């Protein structure tokens, strides 16, 4: 079909994405970067979200591949060495496709302001003290002060989310999970410390106790958000496609990026 | 319908216990301890969970009700001032159920035990040193050293669990959750280090690497079990269910036992 | 002798602040800020490490006393009930000093910046990534990445350390504390994660690797720091000295504040 | 001097030690296992445990060397390759010795036992539920609910005492450091959480509430003490000896363990 290449920009990246562009000359394949039907990413991790990002208004018709050109990514699955297959594989198609959960930030004014997330969205303090009330299901159900919280995806959950002691889910789970950045506890404050899994359609809401300014990133963007009423963090009802062509399970993919490879 | 009643056997819940078979004997009810379909549990969460274990081969013909007479318990979520209440509520019927998740263990030898658990189950070496090589789905994904493992129940991440920074999972999420007790890690030995959230249908294995004698527990029964050639960790099929009678979310449970009641 | 009085500045605290300059009119006593050689705080532990860092240039000379108006705090650790006998103790003197150790951080350039802390100093970057290399007594350590690190007195334990999963101290202990703040660890990179105790006369230098601008606070003070070449930790030469009037032992205070009290 | 080696038992080691013997045969050196004034260890830290407890009765006329002919220890930090120029630099003499900490542990019935560790002494229940008094100087600090206990000497933080989560501290700090198994936290049960860091003549007390039987380890010895009215913690008196021969600087043997080699 119709497919676009995106690259980290490097040499070896720009070279690959030619050589395959080269490649699916040979095929019934158009490129086509304002409306893909298939979108490969030659980088890393970082390169696969801003490929999310680009185009996360045609996730419905789009499954996105990447190729790792530095080291393996939880996203970007594929050898550089493994270029000419993939091109052979893609432009016959039939390959199958799996969906990743995302997360969906809701962030409200005195408009209204919706990002989607494929690993996390945390939120801290623009400077001050970051203290908000932490309301789930319309349930008040915590007073957190400390340094922020962060949001995260399943396939997030080996990004920051591990890096904040959060447990590793598998993303066939539609789920999203909150953990604390450095809370502040004693006999006064109380955080429940652990993180916390939330299904689908649970909403978990952020309400500001004193300061109303929040420094909010969605994966690698971050903006400084100003006079914020509450932040919203439901499992979005939209998803990420993936092309697979080959078995490689998560839990094979995380062995290899932290135990050994 | 039948019904009957279990006692931490102490003053408070015998009498409570007496009281409750009183009143119910104002209505269509009839005490039977071989065939109830009504379990009601007085006490705590270990009266709860010894109930649980009497009746875990009649799971689904069976709804569970727990009634606290210490602190509040996360199974037994009604006040003893409350009972005449539940006597007339329950004696009507036409209540509403609601299911929980269950842990299967199995334990090959070289025959098999199959054990459920409701909280969950942990793995421990016999005096020596607990090393097991971790398999998920058939693919070896750790070599374990340290004091064990445990795998936990979503109703059960609030228990042990939570004491070993696993994260707090909502009781719809059909998983499991696997924690590390004291990990060994060094530029030789290397573990995930991050509790591991699994789905329905995926089989985590636990094989001996050197010793075959482990000290398995699931709930409050610990048994040495020797011999051992495999231990196999998977979600239930069967699922234990409760009576309800008003709201009692799972999230406001979790804030009235840690955060403040 | 020569005494100031630094006040929180709400009416409470200001009041008591008047009452017992008051109360001291009647000793001979002088009050001087300029030279005084008793410091007293009203107000919280806020107030208390602004009192400090107003004189830190006279830390050999001046012996400080903290009266909370709010919660307890662990350098106020006198109450308002108490400022009358405080006041009258302290007019006679005679009483006896208790010294803490201190942190001193050096940020050279490409000139040079000293500062003290009484609780911690730490470093995060401007907005990008986070990446030093940690070098103890001129040895190659470790190659941080993360969101940043925390260098802790034996006081400060209780502060910011201990949200990091930093042990607390007794303040006897000449020593600093380095804690991480959400560090990457995966197969190709890695950090020592434990918290690191460090004795006197040891030097922690974080070098940068490719960014050169670092946030780095001291204390309640943040500074962004630009063409940062090192940044330089090790247990300072001087203390502070607190006038001590009865037994309140360290661990004590640990209790009451975060135990029950 | 007089001296002793102590092997591991496997082929390599025992080969060793007699080439060795062999090398000392040529100087001035009486093999003496009963009065030795250097005890040499080959194999790994285990086999350097055993051989302090071989002598800890003779700590002062003893100076400790290790070999180490697995892996890297952090007692055992000699190659076998460099053993005969080990021989030769130990026969003349003239080395400097280092010293590090070591635990005192006391045990009370209802006579009094005391052991001295390396690494740590370890306190869990006999198959109960494990709850404790914490004393702190004769200051009621905590009621301690979970697996247990674990107080760890300077050079044993980067053994059971990391695996907890404790930090490590360099061995010139006469210190030790207390560290939790698996607490139990709710509304009603609490404890600190943080690891404790104590200085010399601090003394902690642990009291039995229920059941008075316990496992007490001290490094690899573990025995099941019955009756015990209290365990007693503090810093010993008595210090371990090390002939050292070039700069191995703690922190580097450090990285060398956790980071690379
Ligand atoms: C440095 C830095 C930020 C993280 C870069 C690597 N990275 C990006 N996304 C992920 C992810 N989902 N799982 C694991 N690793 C990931
Ligand atoms: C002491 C001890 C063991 C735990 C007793 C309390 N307890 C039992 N089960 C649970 C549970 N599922 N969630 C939270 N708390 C629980
Ligand atoms: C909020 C916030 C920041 C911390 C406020 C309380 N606080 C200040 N200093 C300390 C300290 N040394 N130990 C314990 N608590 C402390
Ligand atoms: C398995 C197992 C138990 C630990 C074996 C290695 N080991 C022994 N002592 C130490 C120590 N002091 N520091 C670091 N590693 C040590």
């Amino acid at each position: 079909m119709k497919y676009m290449i995106t690259s980290k920009g490097d040499e070896k990246s720009d070279l690959l994405r030619l050589n395959m562009i080269a490649g699916f000359g040979e095929y019934d394949m158009e490129y086509d970067d304002v409306e893909p039907e298939i979108v490969i990413s030659i980088g890393g991790d970082g390169t696969f979200l801003s490929a999310f990002h680009q185009y996360e208004e045609r996730l419905d018709e789009i499954a996105f591949i990447g190729i790792h050109t530095g080291h393996l990514g939880f996203y970007a699955d594929w050898r550089p060495a493994e270029a000419d297959k993939l091109v052979k594989l893609l432009a016959k198609g039939e390959y199958q496709k799996v969906s990743y959960p995302l997360l969906k930030t809701t962030v409200k004014y005195g408009k209204e302001a919706t990002y989607l997330a494929l690993n996390e969205s945390t939120v801290k303090s623009s400077g001050g003290p970051f203290v908000v009330d932490v309301v789930i299901n319309d349930i008040h159900f915590e007073r957190f002060r400390g340094d922020g919280l962060c949001m995260s995806t399943p396939s997030g959950t080996t990004a920051y989310n591990k890096s904040l002691g959060g447990a590793l889910m598998h993303p066939s789970i539609e789920a999203m999970q909150l953990t604390e950045m450095a809370s502040i506890n004693n006999r006064v404050y109380r955080t429940i410390g652990s993180p916390l899994v939330f299904p689908k359609h649970h909403v978990v809401s952020l309400q500001p106790v004193n300061d109303k300014d929040f420094q909010i990133s969605v994966d690698h963007l971050s903006i400084l958000h100003r006079d914020v009423q509450e932040i919203r963090y439901e499992v979005s009802a939209k998803k990420i496609h993936f092309a697979r062509f080959r078995s490689f399970p998560f839990w094979r993919r995380v062995h290899d990026s932290f135990i050994e490879d």
